[PDB]
């Protein structure tokens, strides 16, 4: 019925997020890399 | 019932996480391009 | 019954996801603003 129904939609949704917060965290984590090491760079030659 | 009050406060803190994680994604994509611009022209000045 | 069950364990997923999710925000909080202080001393000195 209607709670079945929405524990069934809850269970997607938290499916779908654990996914997104995967991809960014991974993402966020590799594009630090390359930030950090292009600012390192500017101020040894400034 | 019992239950039900569960799965509604299971509800309200996954709404409460979506909203707060679309928001982080969309300002990390965003100061993600700035940033990287911001490089690009120290680099060319440098 | 299999319903409540699938409710705690969907509690406890979103629990965890809540504590991961402080986590990277607090420390993408906080590695923005060092690396916008960066920038702008970099700026500051051409």
């Amino acid at each position: 019925g209607a709670l079945e129904e929405k524990v069934e939609q809850l269970g997607s949704s938290l499916d779908t997020l654990q996914t997104r917060f995967a991809r960014l965290l991974a993402e966020y984590n590799a594009t630090q890399m390359k930030m950090k090491q292009r600012l390192s760079q500017l101020e040894s030659q400034v």
